[PDB]
């Protein structure tokens, strides 16, 4: 469209050059929440709609986690044509993250590399907020629009799962799902928890927590997974959430590696890098986590997603759902309407029905 190449060619490039990617985000949570967006012209078509997790999807492209980190921008992503919005990082206690500048734009890997460290409003914040809108999320839910919160740790935490479970009972009941990152490249020891007796003992008792929220209150409970986990660590986790029944896999969060050929001047950075570079790593994961899970656990698919073809590939390795951040920088809210046109034609084109039908076929080949 013509707002696509606006956005791409023009007003992305004069934002980036005046403002740094921390202020610009912060701009883009205001922007959203208040509904300064151009018109999500894409209509969802019926091939789109996914149902999965105890819900039905409009569309299977969602917002990752990280960009609305408090709960303030839900609707307004909505608005921008997203069929699942995903809140957090939230931690049980507000907490500052780590010193700016922590987050840092690679132009020419269409990429970012970012540091937070859990900023967050915490728990009690972001559950007020929520509640504000309460009916208004059950009626878009219904309508096939449902609301993920991910749920991270505090920085000084002594007791993980503590956290985690904290998070279950206080969030949980206005959630449709529930995220357990236990990938964020920054928090010290967090990725550890992806480890085995000790991620069983993790989930045990998120699970327990969980099954403890009224039924209308009870949300589909995910494992949120790195690109960077050895095939040790893929193996334990595929065996704990069939164990346990976790209801499904977000793969993946960003990488702490540096693919060879980075060109960015800022390649460098510590902290976790997203977009183009991590694009096949995270389609990889999929497809391992997938093949290793029998096909029988929902993968939301998320890592350098700016395409219809990138969703498509996500989708074919395994995933149900697809979720995008990284592009917006570069090309925008126009992305999102972008994605879907371009995921429906190619799904005519392969001679899909629909999103559905794509799940998983290159296993199948
Ligand atoms: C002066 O600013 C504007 O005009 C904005 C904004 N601001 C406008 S006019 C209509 C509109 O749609 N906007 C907008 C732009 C970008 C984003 C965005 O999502 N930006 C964005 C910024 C940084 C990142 C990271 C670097 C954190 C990944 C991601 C997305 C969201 C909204
Ligand atoms: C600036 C930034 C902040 C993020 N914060 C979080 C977070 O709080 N929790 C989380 O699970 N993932 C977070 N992510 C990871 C994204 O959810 C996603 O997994 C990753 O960026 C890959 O998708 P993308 O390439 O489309 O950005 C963040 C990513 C970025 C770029
Ligand atoms: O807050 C952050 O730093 C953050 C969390 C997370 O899970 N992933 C990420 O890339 N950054």
């Amino acid at each position: 469209t013509g707002d696509e190449r606006f956005y791409a060619e023009h007003l992305m490039p004069t934002l980036q050059g005046l403002l740094d990617p921390e202020s610009a985000h912060r701009l883009a949570v205001r922007f959203t929440s208040l509904g300064l967006l151009p018109r999500a012209r894409f209509q969802d078509s019926d091939m789109l709609e996914v149902r999965v997790l105890g819900h039905k999807f409009r569309n299977p492209v969602g917002i990752a986690a990280g960009f609305d980190k408090h709960g303030e921008a839900v609707d307004g992503l909505y608005k921008m044509g997203f069929g699942f919005v995903e809140i957090g990082s939230v931690t049980p206690k507000p907490q500052e993250g780590n010193p700016r500048p922590r987050v840092f734009r690679l132009p020419e890997d269409q990429a970012v590399i970012n540091r937070y460290g859990f900023n967050s409003h915490g728990l009690s914040v972001v559950e007020h907020r929520l509640r504000a809108r309460q009916q208004k999320q059950a009626k878009l839910t219904e309508d096939g629009l449902p609301l993920g919160v991910n749920l991270g740790k505090n920085k000084t935490s002594v007791d993980a799962a503590e956290d985690y479970a904290e998070g279950v009972r206080v969030l949980g009941p206005l959630a449709d799902y529930l995220v357990v990152n236990v990938s964020s490249p920054n928090t010290a020891g967090l990725r550890s928890l992806q480890g085995k007796a000790e991620l069983r003992r993790l989930l045990t008792k998120v699970l327990q927590e969980r099954d403890g929220l009224r039924r209308v209150h009870r949300p589909a409970v995910l494992v949120k997974i790195a690109p960077d986990l050895t095939s040790q660590d893929k193996e334990d986790i595929a065996s704990v959430v069939k164990e346990l029944g976790i209801d499904g896999l977000i793969v993946t969060n960003t990488t702490v590696s540096r693919p060879a050929g980075l060109q960015g001047a800022l390649r460098s950075e510590t902290g976790g890098l997203s977009g183009k570079p991590l694009r096949d790593l995270s389609t990889q994961t999929i497809r391992e986590m997938y093949a290793l899970t029998q096909g029988r656990v929902p993968i939301i698919g998320v890592g350098g997603v700016s395409s219809g073809q990138d969703a498509l590939e996500k989708i074919r390795a395994g995933a149900s759902l697809v979720q995008l951040y990284t592009a917006l920088t570069f090309w925008g809210p126009p992305v999102v309407g972008k994605v879907k046109r371009e995921l429906e034609a190619l799904l005519k084109e392969q001679g899909f029905g629909g999103v559905t039908d794509a799940i998983g076929a290159d296993h199948r080949r």
